[PDB]
């Protein structure tokens, strides 16, 4: 049982396309900082790790952010606006702030179309998606929705529906697709190909996102003190396991995604999403109206 | 059955805080429109009656607006985005837009929050919504937490779960509400009190709202030879039979909305909301997020 030992849920590192912060309570000083923070937010980890969080932000935006940091609506007040002022020049992210193990997590991933209307899309999605999953009639229907619905807002070539078997071992349910990838639909899987423990995390944090499987992961540092693990379980930036990405490097993938389908509390099956031939930085409104509607199939789960 | 026989679809008139026009296709005339169009839009019929609807537009968001009042993914499109212009001077409104027996409907009600980020009220409110709904362990806690939830959005002085029984009976099974409201919790009411008409219109149009039961009707003018009864069906201006305004009255209730509960294709119940001593206009992100919440009530009648 090799598969299910490796500790995916403290590898030190993260996806370099957004950053992460830890941030001490009350006060809000950053104790840890990935290391990628010079070519995403302007400043090195000697400047950031000690200071407080406030010396980095533009001030109109300042009491907010640290109002909302400081909630216990967190969770509910998510995704934070945060604005980066460095050099009088200001940077627009998403924040996504939770709290875990004792420590507070702020990931930063850069702003997507600012020009659009912020969350319309969102809406449209939704509601447009929860019409569409309503009418399926029976189980199948349901599934052949969602993957139609997942692939239509996400763009990815392969979406399908992984249903888990009593033993854990997985078979492909439903599928849409480009013509450009092959089709899965109908094959099965061994249970170790997604093990134990990345099961686990599954049933607690749903979604994963896996932009591009090329990438140098980077290392969080921390001030003198700090350094134990930190445990990254519900951190969307968090570096996945490196057999992981071979697996999904020799299926001939290039970015992926999955979500967390749930019933009765247990791990049920996932929709999960790649792309072949390319990268897929997925917004963060569209990857949140993909959750979404992946709680309204386990919800219906009970019922189709 | 005097009840069943009054023809609520076809009252000649709305609820005066918005605008109804129709407009022909293609080319979008506009061959009726409310008389209380010089209070909400400051033209009178005279001006608008067989103008075309992109003379009052501001220009910069015409050319969209008539491309989406074209489209046959319209119902997707709502709301729209209707700037109207008279003397160099903008008011804002959400277009609602619709088809039915042939005739396009555009009813009009003006912006709210106009300094919010818009949508982003309906994001947190689904979210946070579902999540509350996806707790509940049985059809008792899924009741009310959608009542409490809804009068959380709205701030009703009472929201309920009215079920109807074999013989369309109602009973009143939950129950949120403010101190100054009488509790309905536990009474049943005879069927003619949402008579046969009422019911099979609501099995269709899940949302309506009333937000002052004073109001003064403002009929709906048409061109020579447009004046047959306009079905206003799906109409959200739609006057509201005079018989329930004295209903209401009487029961001490100054506003109301409701939301039909469907299950199997068939009206099962209602979410029926009231404000007691003020009235309640309530807004599009806010009521839209309720229609929402309903729609997955419904859904999950199946299951608990
Ligand atoms: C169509 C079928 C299909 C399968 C089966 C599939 C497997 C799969 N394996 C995963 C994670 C994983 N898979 C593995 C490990 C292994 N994997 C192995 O084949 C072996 C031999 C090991 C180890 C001995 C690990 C460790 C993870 C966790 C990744 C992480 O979250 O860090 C994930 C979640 C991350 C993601 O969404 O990409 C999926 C979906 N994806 C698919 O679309
Ligand atoms: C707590 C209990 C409770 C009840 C029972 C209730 C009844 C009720 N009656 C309604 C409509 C109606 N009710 C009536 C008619 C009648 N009504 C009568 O008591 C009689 C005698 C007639 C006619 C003979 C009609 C015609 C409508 C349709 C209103 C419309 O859509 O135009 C509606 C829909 C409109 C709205 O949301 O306000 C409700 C909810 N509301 C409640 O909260």
């Amino acid at each position: 049982t090799n598969c299910d030992r490796e500790p995916i849920h403290i590898p030190g590192a993260i996806q370099p396309h957004g950053v992460l912060l830890v941030l001490s309570e009350p006060g809000l000083v950053l104790t840890h900082a990935s290391e990628n923070a010079p070519a995403v937010l302007g400043n090195s980890a000697e400047q950031l790790l000690g200071a407080p969080l406030g010396h980095f932000i533009e001030p109109s935006v300042r009491e907010p952010l640290e109002a909302d940091l400081r909630s216990a609506r967190l969770k509910q007040l998510n995704p934070l606006k945060v604005v980066w002022r460095v050099d009088g020049v200001d940077r627009f992210f998403d924040g996504i702030a939770h709290r875990h193990q004792g420590r507070l997590i702020l990931e930063l991933e850069p702003s997507s179309h600012r020009e659009a209307v912020p969350f319309l899309s969102f809406f449209h999605a939704v509601r447009d998606g929860l019409s569409r999953l309503r009418d399926a009639r029976d189980l199948q229907e349901l599934c052949e929705a969602v993957v139609q619905e997942v692939r239509g807002l996400t763009g990815f070539d392969r979406a399908i529906i992984y249903r888990f078997d009593a033993e854990w071992n997985g078979s492909v349910i439903a599928e849409a697709r480009d013509a450009r990838a092959d089709p899965y639909l109908g094959l099965h899987f061994p249970a170790s190909d997604i093990p134990r423990q990345a099961r686990e995390l599954y049933q607690l944090n749903w979604l994963r996102i896996i932009p591009t499987i090329d990438y140098q992961p980077a290392r969080v540092r921390a001030l003198p003190g700090h350094g134990e693990p930190l445990d990254l379980s519900f951190s969307v930036l968090r570096s996945v396991s490196p057999i992981h990405l071979e697996y999904l490097h020799n299926m001939g993938v290039q970015a992926s995604m999955s979500i967390s389908l749930m019933k009765d509390g247990k791990l049920w099956g996932l929709i999960s999403c790649h792309q072949v031939s390319g990268t897929r930085y997925v917004p963060y409104e569209v990857r949140t109206a993909c959750e979404f509607l992946g709680e309204v199939m386990s919800s219906l789960l009970a019922a189709k």
